[PDB]
């Protein structure tokens, strides 16, 4: 079985009957994992065991940002800072925020990893412009060049642990005021505008970024579709002018703002068609269903080959060795000092 292009979620901290009816559904590919599916380590890698014994090719992922966006921060999971503090370091010592966001994303990977998790959605490359208050902390920095190397320090210390990364959200979510979860927000700035600045680090960062999320905002100058929905920013921009290969997972189709493609099903079908190679349905598995059910076929194989690619790369070390491990104990010993 290959993987679909719909992630989604399951009910709780334990497989019921109609997660696994779910899981083996050949539209499936992804499940993302929100606070409510975390009791404790031995539960959470219980669960991701199961999920994995249904589909194996499945894609577990999680949003493990740091500050206010980690959906484990009990029973021996690192809260990690904000990386805001990150930037803030950086305006002190470059070279040591560098150094401490390798080291922030090592953790973050293999403490994920140790559980049967394949990815975060991580980093943020929103510009820290002040102007998005759901944004906020979440933002490296407000100069695209402190955001790029940041950003890519962290993709760094995941890729030591055999982790992907996602950045998001493309073409930046950072100017724009509204929160995508309740409206829809906009940006009035031109292409060039935003090409010089928001989109710099998504075309800096090279293959030190594996994937993407497009945001639920609407770039009135570029195209009325929100970039999810816009061909224009998902090929004419991200994989034609900066020839991007890696995933592009839609932002969540049940957020407010991704209203603007009509029911999750026609949603679900405009996100791919615009060039999104994956599909978040979260917080209604039943609504997740039907897009399964009733999404229209397309060319996946492209897509598939990228979706493989977002699995963790070799073997993870389980909790009992990673405490032990000298690398995760001089990593967590930075954290502590440099902040
Ligand atoms: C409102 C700003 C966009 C935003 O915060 N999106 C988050 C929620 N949707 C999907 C995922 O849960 C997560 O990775 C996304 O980053």
């Amino acid at each position: 079985t290959t993987p679909g292009p719909v992630m989604l979620d399951v009910v709780g901290t334990t497989l019921s009957r109609d997660d696994a009816r779910r899981l083996a559904h050949p539209n499936t590919g992804g499940v993302i994992l929100f606070a409510r599916h975390f009791q404790n380590r031995a539960q959470l890698t219980a669960l991701t065991d199961s999920i994995r014994a249904v589909r194996e090719d499945i894609l577990i992922a999680v949003d493990h940002e740091g500050g206010r966006v980690q959906r484990f921060r009990t029973d021996g999971f690192t809260v990690l800072p904000a990386m805001r503090r990150l930037g803030e370091l950086w305006d002190r010592d470059v070279l040591l925020a560098t150094k401490v966001a390798t080291a922030v994303g090592y953790i973050l990977a293999a403490e994920l990893r140790a559980c049967g998790i394949d990815m975060s959605f991580t980093p943020v490359l929103d510009l820290d412009y002040g102007h998005s208050k759901v944004i906020g902390d979440r933002a490296f920095h407000r100069d695209p060049r402190v955001v790029t190397l940041l950003a890519k320090s962290l993709n760094h210390g995941l890729s030591l642990a055999g982790m992907a990364n996602c950045g998001k959200h493309f073409p930046g979510h950072g100017f724009a005021e509204a929160d995508s979860h309740v409206a829809l927000p906009t940006d009035d700035r031109t292409l060039d505008a935003i090409l010089e600045q928001d989109v710099a680090p998504y075309d800096w960062l090279g293959l030190s970024l594996a994937a993407v999320i497009p945001a639920h905002v609407i770039y009135t100058q570029v195209d009325k579709r929100p970039a999810g929905f816009s061909r224009v920013w998902l090929q004419d921009i991200l994989r034609g002018k900066l020839g991007f290969t890696g995933a592009i997972f839609s932002d969540d189709l049940s957020m407010e703002a991704a209203r603007e493609g009509g029911t999750l099903t026609q949603a679900a079908d405009a996100a791919l068609a615009a060039g999104c190679d994956m599909v978040l349905v979260c917080n209604q598995p039943d609504a997740a269903e039907v897009v399964l059910n009733g999404l229209k076929a397309r060319a996946s194989a492209e897509s598939v080959r990228r979706i493989k690619r977002m699995r963790a790369r070799g073997k993870a070390l389980k909790w009992d060795k990673l405490i032990a491990q000298p690398e995760y104990l001089q990593a967590q010993a930075l954290l502590s000092s440099a902040l």
